[PDB]
């Protein structure tokens, strides 16, 4: 069975960046249901309901056809939050090998930064502003609701291996900034987790 | 252009179900964003600009191609929430024509509210339900984002003249409600506004 994570720091870990009560009601409430809903559309598949969220959502198109919707959204909804979690902290720095890539492939870290913040506002509705490794190179995408990059270009309109990505349904930045959602966006660069986005883009899968 | 309507009531009028705070912020924020960003796009557009907006989206076909999106969402937002506020209201009893309606076209008023509060619920992501009557048939539809059913099939997977609706969007419950969407459905039982939804049907049956 799937489970909700623990944190990798305490709830105001991200203040005075991302608030303390958001960063609760998400983890405790909106992902727990992520992951509820994700078992119980799994109880009936043996063969899927034990793999990593992560493989499943590569995996969809292998699902019997009634389970293909409830699963896109749960474990979709059960992997990006697990990602994100992971993918904020305070105190780090965007350097090394992987500045050099973004450097490379946006042409400057502010050209990258820009692009983000492009992609990040221009998604309509729910969902979530990514930077992917789409073979050689490092990109900007968005998906919508709780799609993944990594269910492929047919099923999310993306594709590529999430390095870091930023949520941008209205839960996560409903209580501090309401519909400023590029006010939320400028303040994702204080706890976007550089370390693991590094870690990440260091392993390549 | 566009405006800001006034509301039938208070902020505090659809109290104790829905809650002022998101009232005021849900008008004064959510709604006049629309307004706003619409009329930005109409403003190259003055053959557009003078359509009232319920009639702007039934035309989107017609606008260009670099306008469709923005409007489509913006327009979407600017008739969705015109047409909420006029749909809710206390004290209200389903009676009447559309009652009979109702019940010949569900079989009964418990099946109707089983159907809208399904489909209400399963919307993932952003969106609306929705009550439309098409030609001569009352039917349950939900949609994404900002589209209406008066959009089209083609553009928003759905059609008929809504009768009344449900904004399913985050902003609208996340306050009293967080997650627990179905809380929320069930309140709008106690302010959808009966009356209005027997206008609508009265001038359209
Ligand atoms: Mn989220
Ligand atoms: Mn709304």
């Amino acid at each position: 069975s799937y489970t909700l994570p623990s944190l990798p720091y305490a709830y105001d870990a991200l203040e005075p960046h991302f608030d303390k009560q958001t960063m609760e009601i998400h983890h405790t409430k909106h992902h727990q249901t992520y992951v509820n809903n994700a078992n119980a559309a799994l109880e009936s598949l043996p063969e899927f309901a034990n793999l990593p969220v992560e493989e499943l959502i590569t995996k969809l198109d292998q699902l019997p056809a009634d389970k293909k919707t409830v699963l896109r959204n749960n474990a979709g909804g059960h992997a990006n939050h697990s990602l994100f979690w992971k993918g904020l902290k305070k105190g780090t720095t965007l350097q090394g090998d992987l500045k050099a890539a973004i450097e490379r492939d946006f042409g400057s870290v502010d050209n990258f930064k820009a692009e983000f913040e492009k992609a990040a506002a221009s998604r309509f509705g729910s969902g979530w502003a990514w930077l992917v490794l789409k073979g050689d190179k490092l990109a900007v995408v968005s998906t919508a609701n709780q799609d993944s990059p990594l269910m492929g270009e047919a099923i999310s309109g993306a594709s590529g291996f999430p390095i870091m990505g930023l949520d941008v349904w209205e839960h996560a930045y409903f209580l501090k900034f309401q519909n400023r959602r590029p006010d939320y966006i400028k303040e994702f660069w204080n706890v976007v987790n550089w370390d693991e986005a590094a870690a990440r883009f260091a392993a390549k899968k």
